[PDB]
């Protein structure tokens, strides 16, 4: 079997992407944030504290003939950005782009932090990291991808994120019309539960390529590209007036600037992030200071290839026994 669903930016800055997901019988369609950096599928629901819901579509398990409480199971998660959620667990039928999993753990939020409440366009998350990170207790649960794997034509999913435009998540197959040239595959470590790999280097604009190993995670659930301070400094030094602002929380640059591209290495291959992708607009409405899409990972503890990087590529998440990541230009 296979699945194919369109994923759509939630706003004009591509801050996140939502993908429609059918849960329950009859279907309840919720728009979820597919996150290769976590491993819980959780939703706003009829159980969510009423004051913490503001515009989201909710899952109501009592209206689903296939929903069953997973007795005793609870969950609680905190994300890299400091947001969090928690609640209890149902199993139900979950379908993505025509691909159906029965008995999927659907984690029902009783509590969500303010950033989730404030984002009316995201109805929950669908984790696509490794199931070892799943937070359900006392019995850890599998991701949608892990549950689907055996039914899939090929044990893969692909991320094809758009720049200021819709894109695609595919499950079980590689769309050879969706990229140009060849796909370069690179080794993954699952030791931390992430799609963790090692980039072979970088270039800034039309500068020469610097060969150097950069360990990081492929994370669709992170907006920006977070890299070592040396790398980020080399990039922003090429933008007149750019600086790191502690008051704002990262590199800012004059909105009048033209940004250079950024290239990262995948084995012997090169992915080019256009300069426009690195512009995240005024720090506040009407400001002439703009926020940079490449930021330092120092003090995060890990480098993050987030959407800024991933949307410049067609990305294959290969969940075979020996997992790998593939990158192609598009």
């Amino acid at each position: 079997s296979t699945g194919s669903a369109t994923t759509t930016p939630i706003d004009s800055l591509d801050d996140a992407y939502i993908t429609p997901v059918q849960i329950g019988t009859p279907a309840q369609t919720l728009n979820l944030d597919f996150d290769t950096g976590s491993s819980d599928l959780w939703v706003f629901s009829s159980e969510t504290t009423a004051s913490e819901v503001d515009g989201q579509t909710i899952y109501t398990p009592s209206k689903s003939t296939t929903a069953k409480l997973l007795s005793g199971a609870t969950w609680s998660i905190s994300y890299g950005d400091g947001s969090s959620s928690s609640g209890d667990v149902y199993t139900d039928t979950v379908s993505v782009g025509g691909l159906t999993v029965t008995g999927q753990a659907v984690e029902s939020a009783k509590k969500v932090s303010s950033s989730f409440t404030e984002d009316s366009t995201i109805d929950g998350l669908l984790g696509l990291a490794f199931s070892t990170l799943n937070t359900v207790s006392p019995t850890q649960q599998k991701t949608f991808f892990d549950n689907a794997k055996a039914s899939l034509d090929s044990p893969v999913f692909t991320a094809d994120l758009g720049y200021h435009a819709p894109g695609t998540y595919n499950f079980g197959f590689i769309d050879t019309t969706a990229y140009t040239g060849s796909i370069t595959y690179t080794a993954v470590s699952t030791k931390q539960g992430f799609w963790e790999w090692t980039s072979t280097g970088y270039a800034v604009g039309s500068g020469t390529f610097k060969s150097t190993s950069i360990d990081g995670i492929a994370d669709t659930g992170t907006t920006l590209l977070y890299l070592p301070a040396t790398v980020v400094s080399a990039y922003w030094a090429q933008v007149s007036g750019a600086k790191s602002s502690s008051s704002v929380g990262g590199y800012v640059f004059p909105c009048s600037a033209t940004l250079p591209s950024f290239t990262f290495g995948v084995g012997s291959a090169r992915i080019v992030i256009p300069g426009d992708y690195i512009d995240f607009g005024p720090i506040s409405t009407g400001s002439s200071s703009c926020f940079g899409g490449i930021q330092s990972s120092a003090g995060i503890g890990i480098n993050i290839f987030g959407d800024v990087a991933l949307k410049a590529a067609f990305v294959v998440f290969n969940g075979a026994t020996t997992p790998t990541l593939g990158f192609a230009s598009k």
